[PDB]
């Protein structure tokens, strides 16, 4: 601000410090999950 | 695996042989049986 008579140390303390945290768009998986299991017991 | 301290003779026991029986897709039959039957009781 530095504006008035009085100031504030440092921006730090003209911030809120939120802990929310977001996620852009991320690539979709079809190959994943499409063909079935072979379960397996050996080599 | 043959990493290990121990392992065994071979392969044939590390494998679980299936006796299960599959076929490909094979080529379908038409004219076998499109045209009407003429019975015959002779040369």
């Amino acid at each position: 601000n530095q504006s008035s008579s009085v100031e504030v140390s440092s921006e730090s303390y003209e911030t809120i410090f939120s802990q929310r945290i977001i996620r852009d768009l991320q690539k979709e998986l079809v190959v994943g999950a499409l063909f079935e299991e072979l379960p397996m017991s050996s080599k």
